[PDB]
Parts: structure tokens; C-alpha cells; sequence
């Protein structure tokens, strides 16, 4: 759901910083 | 889509690694 992907997102941004 | 979900997943066992 829309949490899963907010998480994801944020994983997402983690990872290219 | 399944490919993002199997793509979130891996993001999570690389951090818990
Ligand atoms: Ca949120
Ligand atoms: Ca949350
Ligand atoms: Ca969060
Ligand atoms: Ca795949
Ligand atoms: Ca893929
Ligand atoms: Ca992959
Ligand atoms: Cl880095
Ligand atoms: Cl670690």
C-alpha cells in the first residue's frame, strides 16, 4: 500500500546518499 | 508492480545485512 511505497521511496533515497 | 516489490525486499535484506 501506499506506506509500503513511501518506505520504499525512502530506502531508495538512502541508498543513492 | 511485482518487480518493485521484489526490488523494496532486496533493499530491506541489504539493510538488515
Ligand atoms: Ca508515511
Ligand atoms: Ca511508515
Ligand atoms: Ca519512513
Ligand atoms: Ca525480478
Ligand atoms: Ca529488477
Ligand atoms: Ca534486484
Ligand atoms: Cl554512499
Ligand atoms: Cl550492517
Amino acid at each position: 500500500g501506499e506506506e509500503e511505497l513511501q518506505e520504499n521511496q525512502e530506502l531508495i533515497r538512502e541508498k543513492s546518499n
